[PDB]
């Protein structure tokens, strides 16, 4: 029951080992254009240059070089960049696979799968991003306190509407607690 | 005594730096037709004979070209960057290995197993020997204690393939 | 006590402080030029042809990219060897360092202080270093010989430093 949804972290991360990254994953570089051909070779800037295609192209040529070193030099900046981030996804989808599966190992332990959808879909509700930082930081942190979340979900967005350190220390008391 | 401060030796000197040349990825590079092809008969009938539209065609080629090749290369980056990192922890559990091997190797409360273990460096190369050392070495010392005193056994698990022998090698600790 | 400042700056050379001369320049060969090709001459290289000029245009950009990373991941693949390697014979310097250390307060010599600083004036550590390296056991005695006979000391130094090594292990076999 509560597998499943741990099945479609495992797609999530299948995008990840199998290299099929998101397109939002992706991200283009960000060039100064390229030089205008037409703006030399028009017949105007023939006439400009008197008919002649070699001087228009000496311009043309400042244009366009720039423009190219440019663009290596964004190809390196960007494969670092793009490089930096994947393997940062990489980890991040590592740790969300075994955060997830054991978590959903200690709520089969709890043996009350009936509570896990409805707790899932509190996480759905507005913590999708809290529920990576369950997973992140450890992912069972409160068992009974779960289920109390699940059955507070309005003070749940009572204790979620103060930062993320310091409910990391209200669900530590409240682990205490249960 | 002294293969173990070799070990670490050796392994500290990995630590505080160097690489070898494995984790290196090829980048993807995608090959694609070129413009004077795009006003070839075929490029300018599948463009419905348009100079313009091949124009618009090479531009964007040129442009998406730039898109995926980047992504291809950086996602080989990002892997380089992760089998390097896996290589950093391969060292460390080696590391780990090393120290609990031949610590756990004189719990025995014998010295003989030293030629024994000699012996199976003949037998068997060193770096087969480091390989089992670091899978279990709870019981690596008896078990190049008996593969000494059985080189018939070892021969017969070199013949065949690694993974079987390593399993067969489990089977021989486990009915010790 | 120069010991003491050869670790400073061998681990000065450790944070990473590598030299400039370390710092090794990739090779990009020149940028092909589109105007090479669309203009009068090269498109009558091209018969005029603007399919064939812009096709040699864009092949050119996409093989000048991929040389130009290529002569990156180059760049950075001889860099890290070069840092490894560097890194490597810092060690064996202070490696020679605290080896000829030890064995020379080891040696019983009442004189070796100011000895010392004459010939740390006359040699480099780099070249002590690998005065040690070559011949580690008496690199002190060398000295002590020397000396003992600066005056060669000073042909030698006036003719090769290899060669000058060169005389010196013949004078330490000779003693």
């Amino acid at each position: 029951i509560e597998r499943k949804r741990q099945r479609e972290l495992e797609q999530q991360m299948e995008a990840v080992k199998r290299g099929e990254l998101p397109e939002s994953l992706r991200v283009n570089p960000d060039l100064p254009p390229q030089p205008d051909i037409n703006a030399y070779l028009s017949e105007e800037g023939l006439a400009k240059y008197d008919y002649d295609n070699s001087r228009a192209l000496a311009a043309f040529n400042a244009a366009n070089t720039e423009w190219l070193m440019k663009a290596q030099d964004a190809r390196s900046n960007a494969v670092a960049e793009q490089g930096r981030k994947t393997q940062e996804f990489t980890q991040q989808s590592a740790q969300y696979v075994e955060a997830a599966r054991k978590h959903y190992d200690a709520a089969e332990k709890l043996n009350i799968p009936d509570y896990q959808e409805k707790e899932d879909a509190f996480m759905q509700l507005v913590p999708p991003a809290v529920g990576a930082d369950i997973m992140r930081l450890f992912p069972e942190k409160s068992a009974a306190l779960m289920y109390h979340l699940g059955a507070n979900p309005e003070k749940a967005r009572q204790l979620l509407a103060m930062d993320g350190q310091s409910a990391l220390i209200e669900l530590t008391r409240l682990s205490e607690r249960l």
